[PDB]
């Protein structure tokens, strides 16, 4: 299905912010010309599964920070100071100061057998905000290894490696400080997964 | 610093425009928000060193749209319409008009020792056109794919496939349309080669 690798950001019953990543199915506009409409499959016990299911509510981003997509990836990250309210959604929706473009969504439709979780959602505002640097073969190895360190059912040995070295060739032949940083998180949680 | 996975329009000396995949070296400007420099580092022979080493002159583009980086590396592209000439440099310079950002620059100074060229090029002007879809692991392996098929000649059939289903698992889990397409054309260049 066509995916786009986001951040999202929800708040829980007293406001408290989370932000996590989150793979959303992009959807035929409503009408021609317009926003993508959203299906969110959030994993049950999740804190943003939990938020979404309260309040309806979340904003997702495209951003070209791949190391944010692996700490929050990997652990918590407070993002308490990363985000300010959106205009007209205050209460409800926050979105990341540094981000290239945010979609503030609430649920239309809901379905799913659980724990498998099935949220239409369509935006109600969106915006634009930093330039997106583009395609960055170390950000997209980044990526890879992040996603190869967290499944649910841990890769073969011999797999994990081969991701985690793909990333550091990518990382030096193509990328900066940020990429490096976020191999070495993700090595460690690697290393102390096992 | 980054190396940008982008597209690069240059124009030769009859003004024949060239579309091509290039992957600059972002140098970071002195101030946040200010420009970027950028350092080229053409292949000895392509169009695209050509009409650098020739003019001085391309624009370079951030693009999400890993199935024309697929086309353009594997074959030549009629560019004629996807591109415009740039008002103020409409002699010289000429941009696709479905783009994320584009920069129009001009080569500062030549080094390297050919076949390795390196250009340092700076920009003349730029804009922002179309949002970026965003991080998508099926455009992400189409360029690896891409890469790999440009270098036939250099990696063994084992690794080239390998690269081709790598793309397969990104283009099934997350891809489109555009991803579809590009990992096709991607094999059948490859096959084609072989044979």
């Amino acid at each position: 299905s066509l995916i786009l690798e986001s951040l999202v950001t929800t708040l829980d019953e007293q406001g408290r912010i989370n932000l996590a990543p989150l793979g959303p199915i992009v959807l035929p506009p409503q009408s021609p010309g317009g926003l993508p409409q959203f299906l969110l499959r959030p994993y049950e016990g999740s804190t943003t599964c939990d938020n979404l299911l309260a309040s309806g509510n979340a904003v997702i981003h495209v951003i070209d920070d791949a190391l944010l997509i692996a700490k929050t990836a990997i652990g918590k990250v407070d993002a308490s100071d990363l985000v300010v309210p959106i205009p007209g959604l205050e209460d409800t929706h926050v979105r990341l100061k540094r981000c290239h473009r945010w979609f503030a969504v609430r649920v239309t439709q809901r379905a799913g057998t659980p724990p498998r979780h099935e949220l239409t959602a369509r935006c109600l505002a969106s915006g634009l905000v930093d330039p997106f640097f583009g395609f960055n073969r170390a950000k997209h190895a980044v990526i890879e290894a992040a996603v190869a360190a967290t499944r649910l059912h841990l890769l073969p040995p011999e797999e994990i490696e081969e991701e985690l070295e793909r990333a550091r060739i990518a990382i030096e032949k193509t990328g900066g400080e940020p990429e490096r940083e976020a191999l070495q998180l993700i090595r460690r949680h690697v290393r102390e997964s096992s």
